[PDB]
């Protein structure tokens, strides 16, 4: 059976990216979603008409076009406008399309190798005895698989309170029975790090060189929706968080993939599925950022992750699918906002679980009414 | 069959309001249950111990006592200290130990006759054909059943959009099947007006005039938990809503009865029920307050009352009783958090409604325990 | 004996306001300078030529002509736009051309009687001995002089801990030398409360029936600019306060006025001039404005203004001219911004009579250029 | 010739660290300013008193000897209690009592050499011909005078735009005319470092390696208070600045002596002095801090430092001494505070720098009334 596989991008640029990424999307046959919004040009339509005409399989709706497909399935105040959180619309597109692999992009990624989508159709290579790797400290660093300049860094969303200690734990490697449904591609040039480590050392990711890995249950990793290639089954768990909450007044952002990356991973071992993280290797020449204002969204977050973090592991999910396990998820993150000690749970720091709670079953209740 | 009454009060003073409270209490053989707190000095307890000798059932468990009963219904972090939202303790107190009628009173409210309790009964009466009173805007002032001065008030809750035109509104009073669950007690001297009417004309209650009434379906009043009986069957929908949770970064508070007259009011009229506005009349001599304090905490209220009254006008409820109907009600304001449009409505302001209704349904779960 | 007269009007509006404005000005051939906005559509220009031509002495500075004179004044950064707060261009451009009377208004307050301009005029009359108005408390409410329904009414800015107190206290009136230089002209319609009042009672003024008083040393009551004639002298300390310092996180607005005419007012008294309340009236049929969000901007000043004002009767100033003198206030705010204490103080709430006092000193620089 | 040293310490500690502190201090007979708080308990009186009887000569002065002082000075307001701010008592109290050398410490910085006392004394040296280093970029890293691990780090208040293309920066030293009156010892252990580079690379000093360097007029390096010599010329202009002002809703901290820093450098460089880094070095074991809270405490501060600093070097000063410069300091960062435009500059931040400079005038307001 041939392996269906679709790329989703959304975007604000002209659609210049467009020239370094169609290459390996094209040859593959891969479906590219590019997702527009209200302040995206129109420059940016016409060049995906450009290579649509070169033999690339791109769509890129128009914003009329996705708001009408979300009133239909009675979400129209879901997804907000002016965000990258508009990237769940090309999450919804290709699941209602029955699109095999599902690759979350941005459009400062591009792929270095030919077989770019063949690696990522790993989350399509089911149940089977491999190598999975575990962590005493129930941590894994995917930096360390990348040769870093000028220091040793952490992934953006690694929690803070396991970094000192995380040089003494334990890496042992084991035969046993895997399932790899979330594929984690790594980044070269400038590494996928949180604010305060770009500010500190500026990483430089040179080149690719501990191969990859399949982490094993108990093991966590933060993964990102910048090279991520999920199973069409794990896809329901995948929903990028709304940001914009205030913790302690200030408004939380570029954190929506940390939570979904974990959400999806917590989700995935309660089915007996793994993480991996490697291949396929995409460069990275970020987009230009003011690193103090991406310091000041993220802060907010970086001050509850590692409660949330720590509480997710002493509470157990249910359900059969990845629609049933979400939604546990939902109710857990509602009894967690409550039983959380700290000085940065404010009211609205805990009101900011249960509004999310909420729109992850609304993200659930919209597959549902497609399905 | 003897109708047994409880009268709740939380409060953080000496006990002298119960040389007052008592007697009318003591004559009729009510119990009343005080809610202390961490701020709350000894001189309550030697207090209640003092009545309890002249004849007062009267009961004030220690803080240590309320958590003990909270942690054996898994709610340890549902009522917080500091507060008087500790009342709940009371409203739960009241309905495990089975009384009939459920009176909510603060320490400034002072009974003036000695049928205060027979009076409250009347949330016992049971369905029959009575007059029933509605109105053409759907409002109802219970403030113009009391003499007033300088000038008309409303009271405190009331929505503001239609304070303008509710002077031209047509109240008509026919004889309707109602069935009474909630009595609100009106009260002189200080009447209950919000902290805007407060400051402006600093009204006083002279008398008791216009007698009582009974709304009809579609006729609403704010109904506070100073002078309130409320039915056992109803008292699950009269949870008293937890404040603190910040407006455009502005906490709330001085409206938590506002929420729960309102959501016990539509639970009611959803079962068949109404609410009573009249006798019993209590003396208000009001405990210092800062007005301009006052101020500062309702306006993030106030800001959304409007929006939500409408919201949930236009939102059809479901159960076959106050528990069923007060967790339906708890998912329609999840579903009216994000669809309000307002300038008011930031998302800690949207997330308020969700945090408050996993804290009702939260209430809830621990009546169902103990049934 | 020839005196000239300038009226000073900032609006966004289309000019339609114009032509119940300028017969009484145009007839006593005062000049109008309208003071255009960034969001000023362009029917306001068309508007004022329309009027130029028949026969009013109109200007309607473009924003770039106000920029240009207030950057060569070494101010470009004083007066912000999108703002009431451009009225100051009005000020300035007024006294640099020499006119006797700075009327300010607004652009919904319309003359009533042909002796506008004249009436206006009585703050170049200069000492005679007069009827003099004192009151026992401090305070005297300019609302008492109208006839205002549904009930007694306070003007905006009045502080509310001298409110219920003061029907108790005594009005006297004298035969002593005073110097009007400030002259508050009444209104009909809507009159001038805070939004607590409007909230509460939403009052009409039909008539002025309490005449035209002149307060005594000591006799304070809340200056608007909305029908204010003040004399070029006096102008210097008329400098429209700078709204949007954040009080606990909340900007205020609507008070520029309220401090400007306080500010004004303690200045005169402290030269031996005096401020005077009742004719010109005009009408005001307001503009529709959001009364709720008019409260959420008036509380942050109404927090902090009863306790500014009782510190400035304690606060002796210095100074020959009102230039002088109103520096010397400047520092005396900085002065009770550190010794006031109450719960509304915040460190935002203090440094806000900071950069309010550099920007007072800020406008004087620029008045001290020109002349 | 007879040079005099006071050490300034303030402590909620519980006087332990006078153990290791003391010899050194003892045994140059230098005076030891212990500046207790109200959360400071009294063990800290007793190790005083038990240090005094060994020799050393160590003041404490209770928190109402403090105010008593502090009062009659007519700045009773200035310094709030609670915070680590109550060092600039010691400051007054040793610029009163003549001393010539005035040492900032902490609790947590212990001298390592038992010349500590005469290698700070460099700033009574005077005017002389000596090398001096500048840097093209005009900026210095003093942590590059140190052996770190594991990378590379910038000291706390360095600028973050300069950064980067520090390290293409050419450094030279030329002998030149230059007076130091203010020397910052290095720290071992814990560098002080901000909370950003703390959390990512946890750097740790091993050995002082660079030696001691003298800066040039337009090389600027942050000067900490945790190991710094100032001489009671420049005293004056080391106030140390009051933190909790909100920027964005967020009050900063930590930032008290970032700005003293540079503050104390830009006056002495006016003035014809200059900046001192190297020996002696102390050992830091930092005290437990919560590096999270760290972070969510400076970040307010270094959104806006480096527009601060920027602006410091486009604007003249004048003054004969540190007083007159210090005001003219003062005077110029209200000036900035107008003219700066970024995201951070909301009005609190902007009104930061206004009341920030009333407290440095009333800071020498009050050193002028003891002269
Ligand atoms: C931002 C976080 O860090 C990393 O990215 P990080 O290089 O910082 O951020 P960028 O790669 O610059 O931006 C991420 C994506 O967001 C798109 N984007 C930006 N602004 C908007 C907008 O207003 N609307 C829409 N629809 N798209 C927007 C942008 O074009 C790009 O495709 C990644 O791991 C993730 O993007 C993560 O969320
Ligand atoms: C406040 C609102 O307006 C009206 O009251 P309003 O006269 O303003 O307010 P009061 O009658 O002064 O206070 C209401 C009750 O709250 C109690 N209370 C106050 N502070 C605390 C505290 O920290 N802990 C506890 N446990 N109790 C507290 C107080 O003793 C009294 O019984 C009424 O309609 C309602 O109380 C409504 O919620
Ligand atoms: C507002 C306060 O209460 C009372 O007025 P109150 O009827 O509420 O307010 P209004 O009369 O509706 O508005 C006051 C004036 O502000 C102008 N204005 C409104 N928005 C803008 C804007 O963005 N830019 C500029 N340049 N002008 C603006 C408006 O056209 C009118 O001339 C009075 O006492 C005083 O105006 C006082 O300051
Ligand atoms: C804190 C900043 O970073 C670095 O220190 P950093 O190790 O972080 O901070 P610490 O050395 O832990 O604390 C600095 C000093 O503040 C004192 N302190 C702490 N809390 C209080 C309090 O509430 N009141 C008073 N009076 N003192 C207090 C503490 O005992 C110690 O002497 C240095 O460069 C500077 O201290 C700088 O200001
Ligand atoms: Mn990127
Ligand atoms: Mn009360
Ligand atoms: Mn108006
Ligand atoms: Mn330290």
């Amino acid at each position: 059976r041939d392996i269906s596989t679709a790329v989703v991008v959304t975007t604000i640029s002209d659609g210049g990216f467009l020239d370094r990424l169609a290459p390996a999307l094209r040859d593959a046959g891969a479906r590219l979603i590019v997702i527009p919004d209200r302040n995206t040009g129109p420059a940016l339509f016409a060049a995906c008409e450009r290579h649509r005409r070169l033999g690339l399989d791109v769509v890129c709706p128009s914003v009329a076009e996705q708001q009408d497909l979300l009133e239909r399935l009675a979400v129209p105040d879901l997804i907000p406008y002016h965000s990258d959180n508009r990237r769940n619309v090309g999450y919804l597109m290709a699941w209602m399309e029955g699109f095999d692999v599902i690759v979350s992009m941005d459009d400062d990624n591009l792929p270095t190798t030919d077989d770019f989508v063949e690696r990522h159709q790993v989350v399509c290579q089911g149940p089977r005895t491999q190598p999975v790797t575990a962590s005493s400290d129930g941590w894994f660093n995917n930096c360390a698989l990348l040769e870093v300049e000028p220091t040793e860094v952490f992934p953006r969303g690694f929690p803070f309170h396991a970094r000192p200690a995380h040089a003494q734990a334990r890496t042992s490697v084991c035969e046993r029975p895997a399932d790899v449904r979330i594929n984690a591609g790594l980044w070269l040039g400038d590494p996928d790090v949180d604010a305060i480590t770009r500010l500190a050392v500026r990483p430089n990711a040179l080149a690719h060189s501990g191969g990859s890995v399949v982490l094993a249950e108990g093991t966590w990793c933060p993964v990102n929706a910048q090279n991520t290639a999920v199973h069409r089954d794990a896809l329901p768990a995948y929903y990028f968080l709304r940001m914009g909450q205030p913790v302690d007044g200030v408004p939380m952002e570029r954190f929506g993939d940390i939570f979904s990356g974990y959400f999806v991973q917590v989700c995935a071992q309660h089915l007996g599925h793994a993480v991996r993280f490697g291949d396929p290797v995409v460069e990275h020449p970020r987009n230009e950022h003011d690193l103090l204002d991406d310091l000041h969204k993220e802060v907010p977050a970086v001050r509850l992750l590692d409660d949330i973090l720590d509480h997710l592991r002493d509470h157990p999910l249910e359900g059969g699918d990845y629609l049933e396990t979400y939604e546990s998820l939902s109710y857990a993150l509602q009894e967690i906002a409550e039983r959380v000690n700290g000085r940065a749970w404010s009211p609205d720091a805990r009101a900011f679980l249960h509004r999310s709670a909420h729109l992850m079953r609304s993200w659930t209740g919209a597959l549902r009414t497609v399905a």
